[PDB]
């Protein structure tokens, strides 16, 4: 693992960077970035919305054409299936021999979805968190980790580059693992699938059901599934499983032993490897994608459901008295 | 309503600053309710065995600390914050003789009270005031102007008093601060042991636990396990209390987003949610309770295998390595 001794800042803070996109990455990336020196610009199509707020914040916005035009190096911060056409239309025309061409996630080009020239660095700088929080931990003096990954080295210096943009966004706080774009995708498809977003929100909406169900309040369930989540995870995220386990009561350690593998049971673990498998023979990213070019449409209905959930008005109303 | 949550307003502060609170014991709920009470103006103090070595630790906090006899003699109100296998016995030995006509007795979850393992006399109120988080955040969130929310429960009314004292000394503790909800002991007791049980302990370490290893299992080196399965847990989780999940569903890719939708019914599956109900069963009938009160009858003996298995596990050694690297950890140890 590097740290801030392991990267040199100066090199990023030489180059120019076109962040393309203001969405959740965007924003972090593009304002992290300025905070720590760098000269930047986003890029964004004229009617967006955010056009103005990136522009209260202090950014330099122009389109995304200009923005590609006058980079050294492109991070492209929109959503992964929209990359190939965006790439297409609007970057690869302004990519010159010597140009960087930059992820967040390895997915487009792990998976060939975007072939790059051979002329230019491609690299990665992928921060293992949702970009408001790589927004936040940067500006109070943490910093979310990245993986930093070089799928073309074309001017023999990607490292130093991909190396000193991590630390541009705050990655060298906590930490920069060297990985492969192969690597990023497949790890990352995973967390958030098994365990971080998949896993975490399904378990929580379970226990919620599984109250309410049998005649318990859903406000008492919020309380109880949902918003004390992050008072455990907040004591494990600083002082590990074996201290949060210490300031629960014995009784809660042994229901956790008791009870954590009959929930989180041995076909939740076939699950998990089944979910790898299909990340690492591409079928996932199919799906994916398939679902991409037929409207979202699966994406939507179950966004819907959930929007829709007991869990999700009882908290909004909860919420609404803090 | 079904159910009312209430908040400062409901409340009345002098109440419980109007009596003497002894907190038996000073671990993770004991230390926090015991600072918060003298925080928010209250009389406290602590009641612990002689020569235990956290004594020296509450004195640091600037606390009264004294024997438990002492401390349960002098009290208006007696919380219980021992852990709950030893209760039954700490309190004949220690607490019975010193309850005076009009004393209230105090705990923080109603497994002993609900289940008989303590049977009070009919001359002093019985409630509870159980936070629903843990010890140290229901001290670390009072410090930042929030709370931790609490139910409030009374099994015995002696005084004509108890929810006033009950909801007074929640206020004291921070719960007024995101809410206070009034429950019986049995319900708090059944939806508690559910939740830490199901989603927050077992669920959601076993989750990160089968996360982490099925990575290393396929080959990924365990730091980077760590950072995917373990660390960005917080970051999605503070999303999702701050601002609930279409925020933090807003917040990530479509990517993640749709793999969300797919990969959850499939980790947190059908067997999961027997295995809740099972669960809830074996709560709401006292079986769960008789294995545990078994196990620590019997040397700890699950409990301390699993303990030892779980702190000494790789995502544990591999967690402590990265965690000290941190710049706010070094940061932070410099101070
Ligand atoms: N925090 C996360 O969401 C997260 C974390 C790690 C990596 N990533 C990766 O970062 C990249 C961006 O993810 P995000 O979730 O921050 O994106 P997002 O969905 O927040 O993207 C929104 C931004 O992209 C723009 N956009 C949308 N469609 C467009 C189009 N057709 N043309 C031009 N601009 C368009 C929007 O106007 C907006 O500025 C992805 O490769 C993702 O995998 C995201
Ligand atoms: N976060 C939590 O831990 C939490 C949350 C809600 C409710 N509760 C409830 O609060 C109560 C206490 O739980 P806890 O986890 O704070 O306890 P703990 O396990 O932190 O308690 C340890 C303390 O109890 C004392 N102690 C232990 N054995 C003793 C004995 N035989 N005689 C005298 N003192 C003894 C210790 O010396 C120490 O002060 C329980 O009823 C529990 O269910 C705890
Ligand atoms: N920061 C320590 C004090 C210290 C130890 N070493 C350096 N400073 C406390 O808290
Ligand atoms: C925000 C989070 C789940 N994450 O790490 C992602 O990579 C994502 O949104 O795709
Ligand atoms: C999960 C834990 C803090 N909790 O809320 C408890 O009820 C407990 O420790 O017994
Ligand atoms: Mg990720
Ligand atoms: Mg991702
Ligand atoms: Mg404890
Ligand atoms: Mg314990
Ligand atoms: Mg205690
Ligand atoms: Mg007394
Ligand atoms: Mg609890
Ligand atoms: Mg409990
Ligand atoms: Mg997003
Ligand atoms: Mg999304």
């Amino acid at each position: 693992i590097l740290y801030e001794q392991d990267v040199d800042p100066k090199v990023i803070q030489g180059l120019k960077v076109g962040i393309i996109g203001y969405g959740s990455q965007g924003h972090a990336h593009a304002l992290n970035l300025m905070d720590s020196g760098v000269d930047v610009r986003v890029g964004l199509r004229e009617g967006d919305s955010d056009w103005k707020t990136a522009e209260e914040a202090g950014l330099k916005v122009t389109d995304m054409d200009t923005a590609a035009e006058e980079a050294d190096v492109i991070m492209v911060l929109v959503p992964d299936e929209v990359q190939p056409k965006v790439y297409q239309e609007h970057i690869a025309a302004h990519l010159k021999a010597g140009n960087t061409l930059a992820f967040a996630h390895g997915f487009n080009i792990h998976y060939g979805y975007i072939v790059p020239p051979e002329d230019v660095n491609v690299i990665m700088c992928a921060p293992k968190g949702p970009g408001h929080i790589v927004r936040r931990q940067f500006t109070e003096g943490s910093g979310v980790p990245d993986l930093a990954c070089v799928q073309q080295d074309a001017t023999g210096n990607a490292w130093d580059i991909v190396l000193s943009y991590c630390w541009g966004v705050g990655g060298a706080r906590s930490g920069i693992i060297k990985a492969t774009f192969a690597e990023e995708t497949e790890e990352d498809l995973f967390g958030e699938q098994a365990v971080l977003c998949g896993g975490l929100v399904e378990l929580v909406k379970a226990g919620f059901e599984t109250l309410t169900e049998a005649g318990y309040p859903p406000e008492l369930a919020y309380f109880e599934c949902y918003h004390e989540m992050k008072m455990i995870v907040d004591l494990m995220y600083e002082s590990g499983i074996h201290f949060m386990n210490y300031s629960i009561s014995n009784t809660a350690e042994y229901g956790e032993y008791y009870a954590g593998p009959k929930v989180i049971n041995e076909q939740s673990r076939e699950a998990m490897k089944e979910i790898l498998k299909r990340i690492q023979d591409g079928s996932f990213a199919q799906e994916f994608v398939d679902d991409c070019n037929n409207g979202h449409k699966r994406l939507l209905e179950q966004r819907e459901a959930i929007n829709t959930h007991p869990i999700e008005t009882t908290g909004a109303q909860i919420r609404s008295m803090f």
